[PDB]
């Protein structure tokens, strides 16, 4: 597989091999080794159509420590899609640069830039999913819990591209996943079926969080978004009250940025089970693995 | 000569070395080798008026492959012209950076730069030329013709910055070059009789580009950028796969891009296969990581 | 102290260890020297609210020439206090680089910053004041004069972070300081008085600039809508000004420059005008103050 775009388009075995290097590599940059350097005279072009501070800096730095150059083109550079056409962009990067990473509206521009690319086309977040973020999410989860095998990962708030990754996660790793969101605002039908058709992991679409956490590995939220949603999700806060119901083994996480006072509470942000920082960190390390396995080491 | 703001600037014999060397480090790239690094310890500062890909990230990008760092000043990070003026803007990059490249509107803004400026000015685009575009497409035509002497180009729609480095290239080989434009639409008079005295080029202008391309090495187009006037002047030079054929079997078609299709060319002209635009738009880094070196001394 | 938000926050003799070190390694690169790299394997983080040349780039080019890595965050980038809080903004960048520089707003947001990184945190400009702009100057002052204990430093214009920054100074070494600013346009009482508290340098705030120019070894200006035009008439640094402050005056400038505002085309580029070295500066100046913070 060229492209890293969906963790399901990979299987079991391969995520699992990207989530052990994610470990290995972290580890060797912690012990304080900058020589190694496997991306020597290779360059990645970043493509940002929305803002970032996670994405943004994990993939530059990640790449600059392994020997590399990443190019930031923001939003206004080269207006994919809008300037000029995807499929052009993709042929002109794939003569510059070695990989490409892009974060974009929809999900059809990520995949007409992989289509047109010659080199691995690594996904940054899409209106679809953002399967980066749950690759770092797993590691986050091997490292806290043990491993993601068996868990029940709970994610309260709105059906959306980080549930789409989370049931991408399902589809590969065997645990219990929950989407316990308000009515009308559920994740698209076809990838929670897609989900069951692996036959892995019980997957549930509830509307009501109260119940859903009870027993949780992982209370996850993110961004509900408007003063009608704000309507419409009274009642899944990220409370303190909340983590309670789920238990005294319940993780929080959440791939920020976050909104204290709408989808999350700062008491649970800033809770001793809250591990946003270091969640926040493994971005850097799962996708130095997941940028390692495309370009061939 | 410190600055590469047209190619003209430059002798016929300079300009031929540039583009050798050019084909030697592409070469060089294409091996796999990375250890060619003259660049070590130097930085240049990128400054962009205006958004870019192609010379955006052949520059960065080739900086990097040869060394050094090229640090990305866009349109609101120094204001060039509004919140400071070019001729301090000049004097600040040279104490800190080793080369300045620089995308603008008014040319006069880049020569300002380059006057100011105590290291060398590479021009990445301004209101009157691209002379670094012209340059990669020289390297292209070597590639794919041969070479650039006595082939024709016939470029077809406004007599623009990209005709502009036309004519500098013209100044300097000996070519047929024409310019098929809507009437009006002509370059600049002072542009093309610069050209002619060289004597080096038979350099025409016309406003029938079903004429014009006929027996054409190349066929360029460009984006075209009251509007209700200029849409009427500009129906009869949309290149199209029709105006291809009349052109001929040797023929490549060209494009500096961003292509607007339906407007300047259509699709099935930018991917056909005498269609040459993606290598091309590789080239600007390697034609551009010549003229560098050339600047700086390699 | 772990990060460098203020002059003042660090000692007398430190500060002047750090302006040691400014000068050996500019000589350093002056010499051709691209081999002394001890930033190799780490990142910066640059947090822009705000445009700027001699910052950014200072900052990014002074970083790479010792082997780093700089990020260049712009404006709507991360946009810090709007999208996201800096607490959170701080502990993730600590997490990923080794060190945080940010231009910002309200002075009180680079404090959080610095509050809530475990890495250090260098100011780029505040709101407050604007201290490797100064620690530059002093550099500056060095080269020229050959010190800056003793000078006589008079500031015409706006009481603003520049002023501030020159008072952080003029508490860590004595010299004589004049701000010369319009009344209602007075740098910050508090901040006059902890520079005085200090006790090692004459400062004095006046009205009349014609007069406090008089024998000055440096006149400094900086950038100053229609009332405030009314207020500044008489605080134009021209060249009859610096030929009252006499032929010892320098003239120096944080910039970028307004001529016609706060100073004429001919001051900016008379003899005595050292601008562009000033900002040269900037980056030998702050390469010793990142040395300084990662332990070198
Ligand atoms: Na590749």
């Amino acid at each position: 597989l060229k492209d890293f775009l969906a963790i399901d388009d990979f299987d079991t075995a391969t995520i699992k091999t990207i989530l052990d290097k994610a470990s290995e590599v972290k580890a060797l940059l912690k012990s304080g080794e900058r020589n190694y350097l496997p991306f020597k005279g290779k360059s990645m072009s970043m493509i940002f159509a929305k803002p970032s501070m996670r994405t943004r800096v994990s993939f530059e730095t990640g790449f600059f420590l392994l020997g590399g150059h990443a190019l930031y083109l923001g939003p206004n550079d080269i207006q994919m899609g809008k300037r000029e056409e995807t499929r052009d962009v993709a042929r002109v990067l794939s003569r510059y640069n070695d990989i490409i990473m892009a974060r974009v509206f929809a999900h059809q521009d990520i995949l007409d830039l992989a289509n047109y690319s010659s080199v691995p086309v690594v996904n940054g977040l899409t209106d679809h999913n953002h399967p980066c973020q749950i690759m770092a999410d797993a590691l986050t989860m091997i490292e806290h819990i043990g491993q993601v095998e068996g868990t029940k990962v709970v994610y309260v708030g709105d059906g959306n591209n980080m549930v789409h990754s989370w049931l991408e996660l399902a589809s590969v790793i065997p645990f219990h996943f929950v989407c316990a969101c308000p009515k009308g605002y559920e994740p698209d039908k076809e990838r929670v079926s897609k989900a069951k058709q692996a036959g892995l992991s019980k997957i549930e679409i509830t509307n009501d969080p109260k119940e859903a956490v009870i027993g949780a590995d992982v209370v996850y939220s993110d961004v509900w978004a408007a003063e009608a949603r704000r309507k419409a999700f009274q009642g899944f806060q990220v409370d303190e009250a909340l983590m309670k119901l789920a238990g005294q083994k319940a993780y929080f996480m959440h791939c920020l940025p976050a909104e204290r006072g709408v989808e999350v509470t700062n008491g649970v942000v800033e809770a001793p089970y809250s591990i946003v920082f270091p969640q926040a960190e493994n971005r850097m390390h799962a996708q130095n693995a997941i940028m390692l396995h495309l370009l061939g080491f």
